[PDB]
DNA sequence: TGCATCCGTGAGTCGAGGGTAATAAGTTGCGAGTGAAGGTTTTGTTTTGACATTCAGTGCTGTC
């Protein structure tokens, strides 16, 4: 029942509030108990990383800002830490992703509309 | 003691519109130097064996 409210706030707050699990522990419950409370609902929450990589991927293709704002806008640690997450997930360079004139759904994790 | 032959000064602030013209040899080599161009070079930038580490994904256990 209760932690429905985490789902689309996370659609809205992968932004300027740097939310970690202890910042996600501000949703009422503990660090370890929110995990399995999210697990049997969804199957897959720390999804957040995907939204961070999905949520950064609105900035590559659909806004004209270059790459250095992107690795620090949507709450990743660094430009290699971004591309470490990028290459584990999308298996590309984002300089080889946005510059390419074609773009399809290989690595971009969907948001949970459960 | 003149005789002239040159030297060197004539106030002070603003406004004023814009400005130059005479004349003239060619032909010939050859050297030093502005470009375009050979893209390769020194320096900006991309991923993988892995481990101390933070951490999130597994179930567990414990309480009120």
């Amino acid at each position: 029942g209760i932690i429905r409210d985490l789902l689309i706030w996370l659609e809205g707050h992968l932004d300027q509030p740097l939310s970690l699990d202890n910042v996600a522990a501000k949703a009422g419950y503990s660090k370890w108990h929110l995990q399995r409370m999210f697990k049997d609902v969804t199957g897959h929450i720390g999804y957040i990383r995907a939204r961070r990589l999905s949520k950064s991927a609105v900035a590559l293709r659909l806004t004209a800002r270059p790459i250095l704002d992107i690795a620090l806008q949507y709450r990743f640690d660094s430009q290699q830490t971004f591309t470490r997450a990028f290459k584990k997930q999308f298996a590309q360079t984002p300089a080889l992703y946005r510059r390419s004139p074609e773009w399809s759904a290989f690595g971009i994790r969907p948001p949970l509309r459960l």
